[PDB]
């Protein structure tokens, strides 16, 4: 499925995104922007051999399992496969433990360098929310 901006915003709002750990709604608008362009089928290799999965483009070295990933946890304890479901419930769940595990949303490379410090909340302009 690929979202529209404000049916994102509304689906991340509803699984308790919307200032978690005070990050607020037009940063993880943002984030997925950025990573996956709203795509929750979006997949992308890593140099290293690992997997980017999903709106939210989780990473298979720490966070999902695919079998292919040597040396690799999975600490989200889901098949990475779940991450690319129309439902986002596994994405935004999974989000909530990778932004609680010390840096913030910088784990998103991509957040910390298009979005971190713009104006994020442009993302949820106009969205009923
Ligand atoms: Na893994």
């Amino acid at each position: 499925k690929v979202f529209g901006r404000c049916e994102l915003a509304a689906a991340m709002k509803r699984h308790g995104l919307d200032n978690y750990r005070g990050y607020s709604l037009g940063n993880w608008v943002c984030a997925a922007k950025f990573e996956s362009n709203f795509n929750t089928q979006a997949t992308n290799r890593n140099t290293d051999g690992s997997t980017d999965y999903g709106i939210l483009q989780i990473n298979s070295r720490w966070w999902c399992n695919d079998g292919r990933t040597p040396g690799s946890r999975n600490l989200c304890n889901i098949p990475c496969s779940a991450l690319l479901s129309s439902d986002i419930t596994a994405s935004v769940n999974c989000a909530k433990k990778i932004v609680s595990d010390g840096n913030g949303m910088n784990a998103w490379v991509a957040w910390r360098n298009r979005c971190k410090g713009t104006d994020v909340q442009a993302w949820i302009r106009g969205c009923r929310l």
